[PDB]
C-alpha cells in the first residue's frame, strides 16, 4: 500500500494506496470517476534532466520491482500503448526487508529518479509507476501523472492482473529496455512469469 507522490498524480484527493484489482477492471491507473484530473501545477521534464520519482506510504511489502513508462494518452485505457523508460529491479520503492515505519500518508525515505531520454519528442504524455510488491498477496500497484516534456521503447510490463509473480522474489522484467537500475539485496533478485 503506497502512492506516487511526485511527480503529481492525476486526481490525488481520491487516489488511494491499493493495488490494482485483482481482475483488471480498473487498469490502467486506477479507473474511477473522474481519474483523470491533472493536478494545479504543471509537472515540467526537460529531456535529461534527472526527475524526482517519491512516494508516500509505509506499507512497502518488502520493496520489488516498478516500471517508469509514458503514453500519449491524457486519459488513458486499456487500449493505450506504453513506453519503457526506466526499469527498477529491487529495492523499489524501499529496500527493507518488510515494511516501514509512519501510517498510510508518511513521505517514504528512499527517494528515485528517472530522465527522459532523447528519443522522446517535447509534448504531453501520461507518466505511469507501476510496482510488483516483494513481499504478499501477488498484485501490481499502479499511479498515473501528466507531464510536460521540453526540450532544454519496451512496452510495460503486465502482471497479476495469466502472468502471476513468485512471492519473495524481486522481479526482472522480461525486456526492461536499456536504462535498469538495481536498488535492492542481491539475495532477493530473481534467480519472470
Ligand atoms: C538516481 O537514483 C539512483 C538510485 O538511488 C542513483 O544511483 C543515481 O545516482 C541517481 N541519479 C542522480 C542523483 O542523478
Ligand atoms: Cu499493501
Amino acid at each position: 500500500h503506497m502512492k506516487m507522490r511526485q511527480p503529481t498524480p492525476y486526481s490525488d484527493s481520491s487516489l488511494n494506496n491499493s493495488p490494482l484489482a485483482a481482475d483488471g477492471s480498473d487498469f490502467p491507473c486506477k479507473l474511477r470517476d473522474n481519474a483523470f484530473v491533472p493536478p494545479s501545477q504543471e509537472t515540467i521534464a526537460q529531456i535529461g534532466e534527472v526527475m524526482p520519482l517519491t512516494f508516500t506510504g509505509s506499507a512497502t511489502h518488502g520493496g520489488g520491482s516498478c516500471q517508469v513508462s509514458l503514453t500519449t494518452d491524457l486519459k488513458p485505457s486499456k487500449d493505450s500503448k506504453w513506453m519503457v523508460i526506466k526499469s527498477i529491479e529491487g529495492g523499489c520503492p524501499a529496500n527493507v526487508d518488510g515494511n516501514m515505519s509512519g501510517g498510510a500518508d508518511v513521505p517514504d525515505p528512499f527517494e528515485f529518479n528517472y530522465t527522459i531520454p532523447a528519443g522522446i519528442e517535447p509534448g504531453k504524455y501520461t507518466l505511469a509507476w507501476t510496482w510488483f510488491n516483494r513481499i504478499g498477496n501477488r498484485e501490481m500497484y499502479m499511479n498515473c501523472a501528466p507531464i510536460t516534456v521540453t526540450a532544454g521503447f519496451p512496452a510495460m510490463f503486465v502482471a497479476n492482473i495469466g502472468c502471476t509473480t513468485k512471492e519473495g522474489v524481486d522481479i526482472r522484467f522480461p525486456d526492461p529496455g536499456d536504462v535498469v537500475e538495481y536498488d535492492g539485496n542481491p539475495s532477493n533478485l530473481q534467480p519472470a512469469c
